[PDB]
């Protein structure tokens, strides 16, 4: 009888089926259109690894060892609560479901609830890494169950990716606080992205670099402090020739971009919760605007964007190790909001997350994947309630060190025309948040004025209204 | 018998009452409380007004002219719904209701389907102006029943403010389209009060005015282009003395900014629909970082805010016109993003918003009043398919002539570590609604990359995935 079994078998479900099935456990897979299972059984026999293919759900759930556990890998939507409810006409007390797709949280919450009616334990679990993770080694995010969690993560520990002896998964915590930190993963990946593109147009277009300069740049920083997923396969991606006519093959995109919704969500949660994410807000915006291409291109002809002409004068020695500390820096400041967010969600809903560890299992499988988040994931280690990142010693230090390099690199791109919404976003909100008074005393004064809401004062308790 | 009916007597509709009786018509009253339904009628006799106090609903429903018109102020929860259904008790078909509160537009639909099932029609009506437009002229959003609105217009139109003989009253649309543009509205508002305080710390902390020139500068900016009544108040207020201590009271008021949900749900709607609304953003940003006082405290005792020491040499010729312009300018930026959300959501909605009628209607009473919404107001008359406030030819010469103003302003405040993340942030939005082409073609190229999303060419059709 089977170990584990697994219902949607698109590239990620084949990917991850294969993990399970080379890491020596007998795992049976369903797909409702059964040429995916043909193919998953197929590979599985080209790499010669076993996996069991059955027509029926109700079969699949009939070879599951006990307790029964089955991972859902279903693009969200009602097809999986319509596979949920299939599931349960066929388990008992103590099976376990695991659903593996980016979900977002208040739906889980509904599902676990559902399955709990029928004393089923629910596992929502956010997975990182995409088809190549999927197949070799991944960021597993599982909340919910902790009984659940305890009978799946022997194959969680050995099917995810590996930071030297520490497999890249850890018990988040109860209900959908796994759906919620993958969530975030997401947001702090769409700031971390936004960044890279905006240093990639500040050197493109003031220090005049070509896609050649621009890999090369890319793949020196990627040896340092910087090194990460996301610049390496930028270096990569700026070096790429285009096979169907001689240019660079990023030059021949077009700059509109998709999103299947967590950033969004993330920013949503911000917002409700009154939790600031400027360099979210940035990232997004990026995005938004370039859904408009129609009508930027008709702004741009009425606003037309000069060439950009750097003054001969203009002091641009060590600007290229200046922006290296500015996106460094600003890094530093898209997590600390980031994990600000996971801090007072997890005191607001009881989560108990703990920071250090999820920072453990981000450092390898995942995007955002560096050695930057094995040092969040030290500072965690060293004081578990630390309120911001940046607040930890040797963070503080980098910012007071690297933060006039940021202030530089937004002055040249402020004086050239060029936009850097998530790098003046994460300059502002540092220096917001370490001003201890900020300009909302003349915001109260103002909201007195016209809707008598009254103020408080600076020197005295109470709530007072005055007569203006 | 009455011409319409009144409930809920906090000073809005105490003063409201006021209004309606003084422009002639018989209005019965009723609150809970009976406490305030006395002050409302001994109020009225001091201002030689008269105002029928009714002791229950029943009473103020039998004396109603028919068609019933009711008018609800009452705060925002429960007790909205509960006095709906008391008033559907005793309405009959062609009976209206009136709801004036600052409501969430998805429960003003679920009310108007409610009272439809009854054939009792309901208007859902935005009110801005604080209790002084209550009493003498506010701006009436109502969007519902057309057959409402006809019955009811003439009381709006009379005790709404009057800009020349213009009422500041228009029919919004169907449905839940009054509270929306209302939303909207204070989400502006926002928008404004962060320009303005950004503009305050510019001068105090880069050009060390003290509260009587900042005074004096912003009376003088009333006196031009930025007329307005939240300049106006901000001169008066930076003015004012306190009486407790012989400091000035913008001075003596706690930095903790308060803010009761319409800001924050306008954007979540841009967040949810991907409409960017970046200034928005940075006005929540700010009230929201305000919050944490001590983490603020804390932060700064860490990162020591040094004495901001002006270059000597420091060209700052024409800085307070530069800011001027530039003020001048985000406002224009900021109104293109709210008028863009309003033009979206009503697309989106099927609502068919007048934007030129919505801009006529701020002209006074609200708290954006502003001769600039005249301009609004004649652009969008001038050509209904408007897409971008500033590509209006009047409104493009001014960001031509202007926008250098803003990046000198966003220059210097970045150089001397100012936050000001509302002009940043308008200035970045410019940019790049204004850009042809933007670095989301690198961000398409990391999404095909690690998660096989497929990207856009700009040379042929199709989606394409790229083996990296
Ligand atoms: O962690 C990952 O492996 C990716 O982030 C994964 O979740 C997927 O690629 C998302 O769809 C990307 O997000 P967007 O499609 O919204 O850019
Ligand atoms: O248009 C108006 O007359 C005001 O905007 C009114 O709606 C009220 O004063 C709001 O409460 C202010 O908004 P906040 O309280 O969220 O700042």
């Amino acid at each position: 009888m089977c170990d584990i079994g697994l219902i949607g078998l698109a590239v990620m479900g084949q990917n991850l089926s294969l993990n399970i099935s080379s890491k020596g456990f007998k795992i049976g897979v369903y797909n409702r259109t059964y040429e995916r299972t043909e193919e998953t059984m197929k590979r599985a026999k080209e790499e010669n690894l076993v996996v069991y293919g059955y027509k029926t759900v109700e079969e699949l759930i009939n070879n599951l060892k006990k307790p029964r556990k089955v991972i859902l890998l279903i693009k969200a939507g009602p097809a999986v609560d319509e596979n949920i409810s299939n599931i349960l006409k066929h388990f008992e007390k103590g099976d376990i479901i695991i659903d593996g797709g980016n979900e977002w949280y208040i739906n889980s919450e509904r599902r676990i609830k559902l399955c709990k009616e029928k004393d089923v334990e629910y596992l929502a679990m956010g997975v990182s890494g995409g088809e190549a993770g999927a197949r070799y080694g991944c960021s597993f995010m599982p909340g919910g169950s902790k009984y659940a969690y305890d009978c799946v993560k022997e194959i969680l520990e050995k099917c995810s990716a590996q930071v030297g002896n520490s497999p890249c998964v850890t018990y988040i915590g109860p209900g959908s606080s796994g759906n919620y930190v993958k969530m975030v993963h997401n947001g702090i990946e769409y700031g971390d992205m936004q960044l890279i593109s905006e240093s990639y147009v500040i050197m493109k277009h003031i220090l005049k670099y070509d896609n050649q300069k621009l890999s090369e740049v890319f793949n020196k920083w990627n040896e340092g402090i910087l090194n990460s997923y996301l610049i390496e396969i930028t270096a990569n991606i700026l070096a790429k020739k285009d096979d169907l006519t001689n240019n660079y093959l990023v030059d021949m995109i077009l700059d509109i971009a998709g999103a299947k919704g967590t950033g969004k969500w993330t920013m949503l949660e911000a917002t409700e919760r009154g939790i600031p994410c400027p360099t979210m807000c940035a990232a997004l915006d990026a995005r938004n605007i370039s859904v408009f291409k129609e009508l930027r291109t008709k702004a741009e002809s009425n606003f037309n964007k000069d060439n950009i002409l750097i003054d001969p004068n203009e002091d641009l020695n060590d600007f290229e190790n200046d922006l290296l500390n500015a996106l460094y820096c600003c890094k530093i400041i898209s997590y600390t909001q980031g994990l600000f967010l996971l801090k007072q969600v997890s005191e607001e809903m009881n989560w108990k997350l703990n920071l250090g560890e999820i920072a453990r299992i981000w450092r390898g499988g995942c995007i955002i994947r560096a050695v930057f988040l094995d040092r969040i994931a030290n500072a965690y280690k060293n004081n578990e309630k630390l309120e911001l990142l940046f607040l930890d010693n040797e963070f503080s230090d980098d910012i007071k060190n690297k933060l006039p390099s940021l202030r530089k690199i937004v002055l040249m791109a402020t004086k050239y025309s060029i936009p850097i919404p998530a790098f003046s976003a994460s300059l502002a909100y540092f220096q917001m948040v370490t001003s201890q008074n900020l300009p909302l005393n003349l915001v109260q004064a103002q909201r007195d004025y016209f809707g008598s809401h009254t103020y408080r004062r600076t020197d005295r308790e109470g709530n007072y209204h005055t007569l203006w």
